[PDB]
């Protein structure tokens, strides 16, 4: 007469989570404040 | 007469989550504040 | 006379979620504040 | 005389969700504040 | 005399949801504030 | 018998030019790619 | 018999130019790629 | 009989140029790639 | 009979140029790649 | 009969140039790659 209970508040089996973040907030391109040329 | 209960508030089986973020807030292109040329 | 109960408030089986975000808020193209040329 | 109950408030089987966001709020094209040329 | 009950408030089987957003709020084309040329 | 010539190809006297660009291509308001809620 | 010539190809006197660019290509407001909530 | 010539190809007198660029390409507001909450 | 010539290819007198660039390409606001919370 | 010539290819008198760049490419605000919380 075994109860054979399984009682888990959270059960996770076989779960894969991948989180990928690439290039958040990054300057691969040039940023120039000012360019001044040829000023007389 | 086994009860054979399974009682889990959350059960997850075989779940894959992929979160990908690419290039959030990023400057691959050029940003220029000002360009001034040829000023006499 | 086994009860054979399954009692899970949330059951998930075989669920795949993919979230992809690409290029949120990103400057691949050029942004220029001002361009001034040829001013006499 | 088994009850054989299945009692899950939410049951999900075999669900795939894909969320894709591309180019939200992004400047692939040029933005120029002003261009002034040839001013005498 | 098994009851054989299935009692799930929400049951989902085999559901695929795809949400795609492309180019929300994005400037692939040029935006220019002003262009002034040839002013004497 | 002074000639008293003034010969200037371009003459500018007392000229003020103001160019103002405000908020070109800018997101003061929120942009959201997708909002998904309450999905079972 | 003085010639008293003035001969300048470009003459500028008293010229003020102000160029102002504000908030070109800028995110003061929030941009969100996706928001997902409450997904079972 | 003095010639008294003035011969300058470009003459500039009393010229003030102000160029101001503010907040080009800048994120004062929040940018989020994805927000996921409450996923079971 | 003095010639009294002035012959300067470029003459500049009394010229003030101010170039100001503020906050080009800058993140005063938060940028987050992903936020995931409450995932079971 | 003095010639009294002044012959300067570029003449600059009394010129002040101020160039100011502030906060080009700078993170005063927080940037986070990912935040994950509460994952079971």
């Amino acid at each position: 007469d075994a109860e054979f209970r399984h009682d888990s508040g959270y059960e996770v089996h076989h779960q894969k989570l991948v989180f990928f973040a690439e290039d958040v907030g990054s300057n691969k391109g040039a940023i120039i404040g000012l360019m001044v040329g040829g000023v007389v």
